[PDB]
């Protein structure tokens, strides 16, 4: 776990950090499901990733791309049938806090 | 979040501490449902709690009445029609890390 608001946090922290505040529902929110969550605005969620990590040309193709990734490490699952949504795991999150 | 393994952390993390490591399977084991849990030895659990906390007189009334606290935070469920089922809520959870 990094320090929340930190320049130094991974993607997965920084995507729960910004669903933890309600007010942030025009770009990303909760879905209802455990753990499923939609980017209402996909493209507002990688510019502010991008502005964390002080990345040039950070977009929603790369931002996809590293969300890929933690398919292979349980952290996520992409939710088909449904426009920009993704699954937390709770099994690999328990163990991204140790 | 607390330090993983501290005295101070609270019981929701504890909880997934145990759970992070699967050689804990004997007292408590995830479900497969995503944050459904089950405490395959409660008493054992308890005593873990106790032990953690130095807490004397840990017990499972005592633990199942602070799991019971947390329906109220939404960080926790209990789950009908199996044995010592609880279930973490991801969207209290996210709050609890920041």
């Amino acid at each position: 776990i990094q320090r929340p608001g930190s320049g130094q946090i991974q993607l997965w922290q920084f995507l729960l950090e910004l669903l933890s505040d309600s007010s942030n529902s025009s770009c990303i929110t909760w879905e209802g499901t455990n753990g499923e969550f939609k980017m209402t605005d996909p493209d507002e969620v990688a510019r502010r990733w991008g502005e964390r990590k002080s990345k040039p040309n950070m977009n929603y193709d790369k931002l996809s791309r590293a969300l890929r990734y933690y398919y292979d490490k349980n952290i996520m699952t992409k939710v088909h049938g449904k426009r920009y949504a993704y699954k937390f795991d709770f099994h690999g999150i328990a163990q991204a806090l140790q």
